[PDB]
DNA sequence: TGAGGAGTCCAT
DNA sequence: GTGAGGAGTCCATG
């Protein structure tokens, strides 16, 4: 039977169940957002929830309401307009979560009632249950289908005539039948994956026009069973359940592979556990192929010289997008003699390879003792790499540098990719509208593939197909006119700039040539999220720790709040109060008599050595007992002794309790069979302590994922409600994060008469319980690492270092030192030592503790006394927290309060350090950018970008000395100051940028303020005052907390002021001015012509009596160059 | 990865009794060898040349029976005609018997039937797009040059007539553009051509076909 | 003419190195597979005998 | 010499 | 209708 939409004609589309306070927090911000911005916009809304209260219920109700609203919009449709169906996604990071969510949604649809009457009928239920699809990996999809489906699919497309396909299918069918032994499974999975790939490739290549087999009847059902993604394309279903990796990759239909990140217009995205999403995105971005820059450059230079495009209405306004790339490629080819190969020369270079690292803005390192050059020989037909001389090269560098070569190569490559993306977009725009012809899918997928192939075939090439197909998913959302631009006249951030890595070594087989590999990283997960929200998409994220202050274990909300703007919705105070009241009502610990006890444990050697001397009497000393019976060597004894003492103290304190029968231990290591001696030690210690005070104790050893998927976690729950005694289990922080739900139901006969309900009005068919004793150990190994290959680890480490530097937790000096030590080579312990000196470490530890304590109580039947045991290293940290304590659970507040009531010292605020570091970073970036721009300008000008940028910076600095709000366009020219209007500093403006100090630490340094520039005495002249109002310049410095950097106050502002003053005073009299030509740019101010005496004249200006101390040789050389350029001339030097 | 594949193959090996394990076992034993031998050859190429002695030499010789020919342990071989035209692997690379036959003795039984085998082997050659190859050669043979060293003596002189021919061909046939079909009756069926390079020529069209160059 | 490094071997030994060197120098590396199938000392896959269609 | 570990997709 | 009229095999590659 096939139901239809007609069954919903007579349905009360206004009756809705009674809303809950948690359900009213989602709908109102969205309603306000629709009124403020519009219908076509995106929003990110994190909701801080907790275990207990119905997070899943709320999310599934939201989904169901959206589905019903879509049905409503469809009923009154097909008569006034037509549009595609809205897409709703559910994304997490684990398969079990997807399965459980789908099952819960189906159960909720089936079993929902209102006012004692069922909400739906049978046909409506069956229609509602057919709009959802589930997309597993390609290996499981093949194993899900039956033999008949594959037989009909093969027969319908006439593929049984082939020999390879039949043999492979016969092998798979033979192997599948005996898939009971646990040895044939892995090969079956691999073969299934390969066969699925080949089969789908054949099916897709068959339906590319020509003999398009019509789909209808049993064949359509079989194909839809084999390929769930066809239902979305045809229009059967519009709700999908999938994981994050499959979301980033895509899925298949009968025409091509569909990438969900290319068309987000509309759509609703519900994401759970967003921090692990950040980590997964980072882990995915680090897997990418390298590239040989020399080969790519020599191919592009060769194939862009003569080949031409077609002049047709389809290909209009496309050829004009490639001229600058051609010109730059020609110049690059002629500058470095790309007609010869490359080779090394001399000793000490073949011993070790050469490595280079760059952050593309101001950080550069190199693993070379001396700078390496590049030389071209016209007698050997080669380009050579040589070390010049050890003692500073014994000369001046005039042959070239490797770093410049690498940088320009990378720039050209990225330019090519961007130009391709723009061209394809223009192609789709041109094709879709005009040219009435066979139109099937007027969208961005088929036009995408056709445009890519058509553009690549014309220009020969055809070797860059993989580099273009795999680069759209990340780089196609860039070029937002300010979103991504590396210039002083645009926003700059690491999250859309990236990094680079290069290695130079010999080729394979040959002993005369070298190559240059390169690994890139073009963005960060924060950029990906921002681009998801910018293209238009509604994202809902549910997490108890969404807005944390870790850039390593979470996103960067300071960047998102500065880029998105008003699209980052947040709750109000009254909504938080309502949520707190709702949580308090169902978790009313007070008014009932429930207490929480907190203790902190230290180490004690007498305890331990008494234990070993009592259980190993035949031995002499504790050390010998250790080495012989237990196995710990002499190098690492103290760590084991301390940890064991701290564990045994908690165990012994727990056993001697009358009314407690459950306890779990959260450690950092697994007590598997490898530590059987320690297991036996703890076992008989517990046995003796249980013999002391009469009670029965059971110990569980080895709680791992391999033990929770082969024995089961229901055994512990079953043993509790059938037998009497105590149980102690040992687990780890990471293991408890999977599986979850440590609950045992009921046994009143064996209960110790102490169990008290906590809710106010509740009735349940069944009752459960939770844990009543937890011991917490300090977390270890708080730094990310990757196991895939060797380059991914380096990329991850450099990303973490650069993120920490950009956030504000590190100074540039430490960042450069860390980068150099990592490039040369470091150990893990030395990497953790430098991380243990920041402020993110404490936040990460605190968040881990909060999450660990948050997942222990899920029921409303608790015990009167709850025991919590904590370490002392944690006590050092937990005493330092200052936030809103509203949604801080009940155990967390107890821990914080117990740690706080001890005095302790004070902590320096983060803001002061962050301000200092940000000022230093801004100064450094400005210095390097200005130097690079000046060096480029004094070469061949090329006009356009450089001159415009120079003039724009000059004009902006002239207009706005100080700004009130944080700027968005030119954010590298201003710094935040503690005092409003002026600040103090000291340092050298021609040396090391890592040697500057600011604010309090320099009270006798130089000063940047309004009086030093003496602008007051410059506006009193009669011929200069009206010029300022005519040009809109600022006659006074407004008092705001954002002032020019020291570099921009000396080398830019003074020259502009002097030039403007001299221009005003000379233009007041009978004088004329003009602009200088390109070749003499930056060597003079202007050109003056008057009275008909041509005799080309130029002038120079100085704001004050500046003594530049420039040698007369340079001035003479400039004058001679000017003379040989034109001839006789006159020169004027003016002070202002 | 190597351990994972080896463990899978070893586990699958122990249950090679029923007649459906054999096909899969053969088909993955055909892929394990490629990766293992490729890694072994790449390791021995230029660096970390691990010496062979003791039982390690015996193990490698058992795994690679063709290694014994290079050192000189044995100089008599048994193999079929298909394997003869392909070659066998040693520790360094693959050895082709047809590239060196000075002073050798070959015994063939049923010599007449080998014509069919050679014909079957000769007919698996891959195809090639002529336009792309000619354009690539014309593009890369314009400015690139070879080295001037004693080890590269009297090699450049062999490539001059090719350079003189390619530029004339490109100027005469306008290889700066692409190709397309125009008019009806040419979009529903492809065009096929055949020649014996000496005097036999046939075509698969009713009329003769012409090429044109358009400058607009 | 070089004997700078001791390698001995015959034409069968120094066969991959020459091809790789020439192809790398001439920027034609996509032809590597096509240049091995029909390669030998002289012929064996490209004509025989007179080697001239004249 | 400082620090001192498990867990998890998906494709070729 | 008008021609003529079927089993058998080696090896490499994800």
């Amino acid at each position: 039977m096939n139901v239809s939409i007609e069954e919903f004609t007579h349905f009360d589309f206004q009756l809705v169940p009674e809303p809950s306070p948690l359900d009213l927090v989602i709908t109102e911000p969205l309603k306000n957002h629709i009124e403020v911005n519009g219908v076509k916009s995106g929003a990110l809304l994190p909701l801080p929830f907790q275990t207990g209260i119905g997070k899943t219920y709320t999310a599934l109700n939201f989904l169901l309401q959206q589905m019903l609203e879509q049905v409503r919009s469809e009923l009154k449709e097909e008569n006034t307009g037509k549009k595609s169906k809205r897409l709703l996604y559910y994304v997490t990071d684990s398969v079990d979560n997807v399965v459980s969510a789908k099952a819960d949604l189906l159960k909720l649809i089936e079993k929902q009632t209102v006012k004692g009457e069922p909400r739906f009928t049978l046909e409506q239920q069956e229609y509602l249950k057919a709009q959802i699809v589930h997309l597993p990996n390609q290996s499981e999809q093949l194993l899900q289908c039956s033999d008949a489906v594959l037989n009909d699919v093969l027969i319908g497309f006439n593929l049984n005539a082939e020999r390879d396909v039949q043999a492979e299918w016969s092998a798979i069918s033979g192997l599948r039948r005996h898939a009971s032994n646990p040895e044939v499974k892995i090969s079956l999975n691999r073969q299934a994956g390969y066969f699925y790939r080949n089969l789908i490739d054949r099916l897709q290549k068959k339906q590319k026009g020509a003999d398009r087999v019509l789909l209808s009847g049993s064949l359509l059902a079989s194909v839809e069973t084999l390929l769930p993604g066809e239902k979305i394309r045809n229009g059967s279903a519009h709700v999908a359940f999938l994981t994050t990796s499959k979301f980033l990759k895509g899925f298949h239909n009968t025409r091509s592979r569909y990438s969900p990140l290319r068309d987000l217009s509309g759509a609703v995205l519900i994401i759970d556990e967003i921090d692990k999403q950040n980590q997964v995105i980072l882990s995915e971005l680090c897997k990418q192929q390298a590239q040989d820059l020399i080969w790519a450059i020599r191919t592009l230079r060769a194939n862009f010289r003569d080949h031409q495009l077609e002049s047709s209405p389809r290909y209009d306004k496309i050829e004009d997008l490639f001229e600058p790339l051609r010109e730059r490629l020609e110049e690059f080819g002629t500058n470095w003699n790309l007609a010869f190969a490359f080779n090394t020369e001399g000793a000490n270079l073949n011993e070790r390879p050469v490595r280079l690292f760059s952050d593309r803005s101001f950080t550069h390192v190199s693993s070379a003792t001396h700078k390496l050059s590049l030389k071209s020989d016209f007698l050997r037909r080669k380009n050579l790499i040589f070390s010049d001389e050890k003692v500073e090269g014994s000369l001046i560098e005039k042959h070239g540098l490797l770093t410049r070569f690498v940088n320009e190569a990378d720039v050209i490559y990225q330019w090519f990719l961007g130009t391709m993306r723009k061209a394809v977009f223009q192609y789709w725009e041109n094709v879709r509208g005009l040219e009435i012809e066979v139109r099937e899918n007027r969208s961005l997928e088929g036009t995408f593939q056709e445009a890519v192939q058509s553009l690549l075939t014309h220009f020969n090439l055809q070797e860059f197909e993989s580099a273009v197909y795999e680069s759209f998913d990340t780089r196609g959302l860039r070029q937002s006119a300010g979103g991504k631009a590396n210039k002083l006249s645009s926003s700059k951030s690491y999250h859309h700039t990236g990094l680079k890595l290069v290695e130079v070594a010999h080729n394979q087989g040959t002993r005369d040539t070298v190559n240059c590999k390169a690994s890139f990283l073009n963005t960060s997960p924060s950029g990906v999220l921002a681009d998801m929200v910018d293209a238009g998409a509604v994202i809902l994220g549910i997490s108890a720790t969404a807005r944390a202050d870790t850039v390593i274990h979470n996103f960067d909300f300071k960047y998102l709040n500065e880029r998105l703007g008003n699209k980052l919705l947040s709750l109000s105070r009254e909504q938080k109060q309502r949520v707190n009241n709702y949580y308090h009502s169902r978790r009313n610990y007070k008014d009932n008599g429930v207490v929480l006890t907190v203790k902190y444990l230290n180490s004690r050697d007498a305890f331990l050595d008494a234990l070993l001397e009592e259980y190993k009497p035949e031995a002499r000393s504790s050390h010998f007992i250790l080495n012989h019976y237990l196995g710990i060597a002499e190098s690492e004894q103290a760590f084991v002794r301390s940890w064991l003492s701290k564990l045994l103290a908690s165990i012994k304190a727990f056993i001697s309790s009358p009314d407690n029968r459950y306890m779990l231990s959260l450690l950092n290591r697994t007590l598997d069979t490898t530590r059987q001696n320690i297991n036996d030690f703890i076992q008989f210690c517990c046995d003796k302590w249980a013999k002391e005070f009469n009670v029965k104790t059971k110990t569980f050893f080895g709680v791992n994922a391999d033990w929770m998927r082969l024995v089961g976690y229901d055994e512990i729950s079953k043993h509790l409600n059938t037998e009497l005694g105590k149980v102690v289990v040992f687990s780890t922080y990471a293991s408890m994060g999977a599986g979850k739900n440590p609950d045992y139901a009921v046994n009143l006969a064996l209960e110790g008469e102490s169990l008290i309900s906590v809710a106010d009005v509740t009735y349940s068919t069944q009752l459960r319980s939770d844990i009543d004793s937890i011991y917490l150990e300090k977390p270890t190994q708080l730094l990310l690492s990757d196991d895939y290959s060797h380059t991914a680890n380096q990329l991850c480490q450099f990303h973490q270092i650069l993120s920490l530097q950009e956030n504000g937790e590190l100074s540039p000096k430490s960042a450069e030192n860390w980068c150099r030590q990592q490039l040369m080579g470091m150990s893990r312990e030395r990497s953790l030592q430098q991380y243990h000196q920041t402020s993110d470490y404490q936040s990460a530890v605190r968040k881990y503790i909060e999450q660990a304590v948050g997942r222990a109580g899920r029921t409303s039947l608790k015990r009167k006394q709850i025991l919590l045991f904590v370490d002392s290293g944690l006590k050092e940290i937990l005493a330092e927290e200052s936030r809103d304590p509203s949604l801080f659970s009940h155990e967390y507040v107890a821990l914080v309060n117990k740690a706080k009531s001890a005095g302790k010292s004070i902590v320096e605020d983060r803001a002061v350090r962050r301000l200092f570091n940000l000022a230093q970073r801004n100064n450094k970036d400005g210095m390097l950018s200005i130097k690079a721009l000046v060096h480029r300008l004094h070469n061949q000008p090329a006009s356009k970008s450089d001159i415009q940028e120079w003039q724009d910076i000059r004009t902006q600095l002239l207009r706005y000395p100080t700004v009130a709000f944080q700027p968005e366009r030119f954010n590298r020219l201003y710094l935040q100051s503690m005092t409003k209007g002026y600040y103090r500093y000291q340092g050298n403006l021609d040396g090391d940028p890592n040697s500057f100090e600011f604010f309090d630490r320099v009270p006798y340094g130089d000063m940047v303020s309004e009086e030093d520039c003496s602008l007051a005495t410059l506006v009193q002249n009669q011929y200069v005052r009206p010029w300022f109002e005519r040009k809109g310049f600022a006659c006074s410095w407004q008092k705001e907390a954002n002032v020019m950097t020291p570099i921009m106050f000396t080398n830019i502002y003074k020259g502009a002021l002097g030039e403007q003053a001299v221009e005003a005073v000379l233009t007041a009299f009978d004088f004329t001015f003009e602009e200088v030509p390109n070749s003499i740019y930056e060597r003079f101010d202007n050109r003056v012509i008057f009275a008909g005496i041509e005799q080309p004249i130029w002038l120079d200006s100085k704001y004050w009596k500046h003594e530049g101390n420039e040698s007369s040789e340079g001035y003479s050389s400039k004058i001679a160059l000017v003379e040989e350029e034109f001839g006789p001339s006159k020169f004027i030097y003016v002070n202002a």
